[PDB]
């Protein structure tokens, strides 16, 4: 006699208002409600969620019904409409589904709900119904017999509304190539939150990443001092199309993604531009400590030197302060990239460089991430890979992501794209020595769906230099905690 | 009643020379011997053999040992020993072994071999004793019921002979989740796949082949620069082992003394395709026409130079070009001069980098460089990785010559920076097959591929800086390709 309860919910736990969804048409929640529920089974519904249902519908094809009033032509209870079950039906009736609020309720404490398939909506919505606290509520937000996930797949969207699916549950032929696998084959190995076999979620790269780098990377020495545990070559890639890889598993700071970014679009070099929005990502880089640790006294406090957006709007120009005017001054890869885009996209040359030997000791850090290249396809879809040489993957990976991933999207509008890939491209990738312990911590975390960025005023935006800090909504991000971790200098 | 073989042998089937075998001793395979003829177990062998393996090993331990003789104190034939098997043993006696000539080939010819294991020397040594011709002979070399290789590893080596191992063969929470996976995999012809029949796929070449598959079956098509026209991917990884041997590719024989003479090319900062061209190398020749230069806004050029490209950035990052004739010496960035200058004295340092992408001398190259960053990285060990961006690929024709070079580069700069080679990646942007190759790249993903070959570098005492290597400085051991296969440039 196991159950299983299928909803749809808000992180607030919303579920419905005015008898009737919260949320416009979720068309992949449907499909996935319709497989679900049907492989004779039955379906179990509170008197009201019957009525919720337009008539057409109103008897679920290939599914045994059950609604559970006391006033309509069908069970009294829940506990009767399991007898039911039992009595009669016990040939052909498969597995059970219960899918309105009091009628989930029930079911808890009762205690007979083996599983949940719970539609994680990633908006808040106004609803005057909702699903019951419960024991891994935390799967939905930050808010003995407990319900842990057991599945989180990819994030999804429609009409402007990001959800995930989870499901969590109460807590010789050739055996005679064997012999030669086992001498081939082989201290306790971390993983990210090990309960979760099915690992749709994107950000699993990230995590595994991080897992892969303490169980099996090397302890090094490094520039900054601190140590580093590093691996050399590694991959990631992340998906425009439905939702942003904005990290879920601590709260990345966007506003500052959002400000560096038009920072480099601008070809700005003063990096006091950036913290006085407190934006202050930059400031231990341009002290005057460090620019004289960098042979570079003749530096004003701030500047950064002829570094990343320099070399992406006047490439090979000579650099002089960061109050200077290069406008005109040599290449402006940005352009021409968007331009190669407009007019030929099947060309193979559409790439940007930050790495210039000849300037990188004027620069304050040689920059990290180095390149990138775009790429349409016959959909107008538009994919992005990122190479970076130089990877802190417990500060700067998530922070990277979402950069490059913004700027595909921003790239994609003026060019009448859409969207489609983000592809991390990674050289030595390091975790600090000190920053083990709250990466612990993290890998514990089940992630959240990704949220989507949308772009404000697409009417107003025609070239790249046209976007503004404001120009951007990020929608139905519901992170974990902020981690704190220091910047190795 | 099924029997297995257990072989070592070169490319012509060379498995012995007077009463020993050809090579120095193989550690791995003695291991690997060892650990397949136990876990009890009989071996079955010849009298000669006997004979050809020390005493202090000789009855071989833990396992039942029969010898055919007609001299010795043991069966007169492999008939006669299965019978034995047969008769007694039949408990305990699990699986039975035949491990000399002869009585592989009685074994054949009886026809009672199920699998043969078959380490696969790559070098060839004076050999008197040979192992049978045997229909799937083609995983040797380029010499009805068939042997069918389903397993192919990875390349070893020991003592400077490289080595596979290769069998053939004759011819509660699931439940709950199945439904959300079901719908997942619903949506979304006949697949193309690199020699199905291999289900244990170590060889490091299952990468490119698996890479072309790929691409046929999952690519998109487009047109291009050219006017072929091609199918592509992007953002593509491979990476291969350089500890043990060299990846020059099997399944098709690649251009070795092209990669060797375009990469010292590369390091003397040469501009003239003509010093190429001069030497039996013409893979710059189509690209630097006059015709050829005309389409790209250079008549100034004379035929052969290629402009401010690969290796003049490498040498000299920036520097003002003039023609093909000039000495730059001095001037510019000396990039790959800082990257070994780092990697002897600052092994940690992590901007060991090398670009010959220079948006202000794009214009004046005849060809915008294709593999245009590296990157340098040692471990603990000592151990040199590298890994290597390429913004166009052709799968068919450039990338196994791309990956001979930079893996040539990784032993290069490894030996005079007194590191040892480990690893080089590779990173793949626009990652194309023309059209026009599809034919033959599916003919090529019916070859299983066969062991990597070693690259030894002569005279590392004289070698001392990157610049000191020349053309006769390197061999190449045990190489044994396919046969080449014939694929225009798209130019
Ligand atoms: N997104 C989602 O996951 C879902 C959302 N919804 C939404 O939620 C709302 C419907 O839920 P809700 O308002 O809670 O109403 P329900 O659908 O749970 O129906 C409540 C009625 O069912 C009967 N009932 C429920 N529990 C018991 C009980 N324990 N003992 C006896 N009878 C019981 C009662 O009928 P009687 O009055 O006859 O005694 C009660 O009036 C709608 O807005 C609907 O759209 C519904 C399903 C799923
Ligand atoms: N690398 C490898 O895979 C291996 C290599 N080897 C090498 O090969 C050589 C040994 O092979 P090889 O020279 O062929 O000799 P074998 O070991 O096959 O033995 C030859 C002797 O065994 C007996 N014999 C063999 N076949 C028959 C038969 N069909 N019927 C009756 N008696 C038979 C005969 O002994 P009698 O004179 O008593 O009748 C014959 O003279 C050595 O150099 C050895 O190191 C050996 C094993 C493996
Ligand atoms: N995770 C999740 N997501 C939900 N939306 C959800 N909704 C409800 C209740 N609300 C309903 C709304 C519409 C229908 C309806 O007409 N459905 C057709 C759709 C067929 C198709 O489109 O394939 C069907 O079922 O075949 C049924 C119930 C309960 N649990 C739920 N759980
Ligand atoms: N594929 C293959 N490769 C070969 N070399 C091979 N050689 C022969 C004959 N030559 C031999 C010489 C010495 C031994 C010996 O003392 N071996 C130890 C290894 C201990 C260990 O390291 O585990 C053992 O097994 O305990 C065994 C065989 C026959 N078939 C063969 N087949
Ligand atoms: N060790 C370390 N040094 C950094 N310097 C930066 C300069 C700009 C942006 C970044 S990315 C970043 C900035 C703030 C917080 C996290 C990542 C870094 C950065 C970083 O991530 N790690
Ligand atoms: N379509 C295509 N065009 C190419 N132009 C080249 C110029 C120099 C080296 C190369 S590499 C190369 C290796 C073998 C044969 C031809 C080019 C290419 C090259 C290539 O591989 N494919
Ligand atoms: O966007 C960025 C910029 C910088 N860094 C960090 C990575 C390195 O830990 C740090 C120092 O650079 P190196 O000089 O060590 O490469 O820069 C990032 O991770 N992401
Ligand atoms: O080392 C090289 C050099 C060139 N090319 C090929 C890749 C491209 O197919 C072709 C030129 O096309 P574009 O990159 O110009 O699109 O050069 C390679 O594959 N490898």
């Amino acid at each position: 006699k196991p159950v299983c309860l299928v909803v749809a919910m808000t992180p607030k736990r919303g579920i419905g208002i005015n008898n009737g969804l919260p949320w416009p048409h979720l068309t992949t929640d449907f499909k996935h409600f319709s497989r679900v529920t049907k492989t004779f089974n039955a379906v179990v519904m509170g008197r009201k969620t019957w009525e919720s249902m337009p008539r057409k519908f109103r008897p679920l094809v290939d599914r045994l019904n059950i609604v559970v009033s006391s006033s309509l032509k069908v069970c009294a209870s829940l506990p009767a409409a399991l007898s039911l079950l039992e009595e009669e039906y016990k040939d052909s009736v498969d597995q059970i589904f219960v899918v309105g609020a009091g009628l989930y309720e029930a079911a808890l404490s009762l205690g007979v709900a083996s599983h949940l398939y719970i539609t994680r909506v990633a908006r808040e919505f106004p609803c005057d119904v909702f699903f019951p606290a419960f024991p891994g509520d935390d799967i939905l937000s930050n808010k003995e017999a407990t319900y842990r996930p057991i599945f989180i797949s990819k994030t999804f969207s429609d009409n402007g509304v990001p959800y995930d699916f989870v499901v969590l549950e109460k807590r010789s032929s050739a055996a005679a190539i064997a012999p030669v696998l086992a001498w081939m084959d082989e201290k306790e190995l971390i993983r990210a939150v090990p309960h979760v076999h099915f690992r749709g979620h994107e950000e699993f790269q990230y995590l595994d990443l991080i897992a892969d780098i303490i169980n099996n990377g090397r302890t090094m020495d490094d520039r900054t001092g601190v140590g580093v545990i590093s691996k050399f070559g590694c991959t990631m890639r992340y998906s425009l199309d439905q939702a942003f890889p904005l990290l879920t598993t601590k709260r990345v700071f966007w506003k500052g993604v959002l400000e560096e970014l038009l920072w480099f679009i601008r070809g700005d070099t003063n990096a006091n531009h950036l913290s006085e929005k407190g934006v202050k990502i930059w400031d231990k880089n341009v002290t005057r400590e460090f620019l004289d640790s960098r042979n570079l006294p003749h530096r004003e406090v701030g500047d950064i030197g002829p570094g990343y957006g320099f070399q992406w709007r006047h490439f090979g120009a000579a650099y002089k302060d960061m109050h200077t005017d290069y406008t005109g001054q040599g290449v402006d890869q940005l352009k021409n990239v968007i331009q190669m885009l407009r007019t030929n996209p099947t060309d193979r040359r559409m790439l940007m460089t930050a790495w210039n030997p000849a300037a990188l000791d004027e620069m304050a850090l040689p920059p990290c991430h180095l390149l990138c290249q775009f790429y349409v396809n016959d959909q107008k879809e538009l994919s992005c890979i990122m190479y970076q040489r130089s990877c802190d993957v417990g500060l700067g990976v998530p922070f990277n992501i979402a950069s490059y991933s913004l700027l595909t999207l921003m790239v994609a509008h003026v060019c009448n794209l859409k969207p489609k890939e983000f592809i991390h491209f990674m050289g030595n990738t390091h975790v600090y020595t000190n920053h083990v312990e709250a990466l612990k911590e993290q890998l514990r975390r089940e992630p959240r769906p990704f949220p989507i960025v949308n772009i404000l005023n697409k009417e107003r935006i025609k070239e790249i230099d046209d976007f503004t800090a404001e120009d951007f909504e990020v929608v139905g991000y519901v992170p974990h905690g902020r981690i704190q971790m220091e910047m190795a200098v």
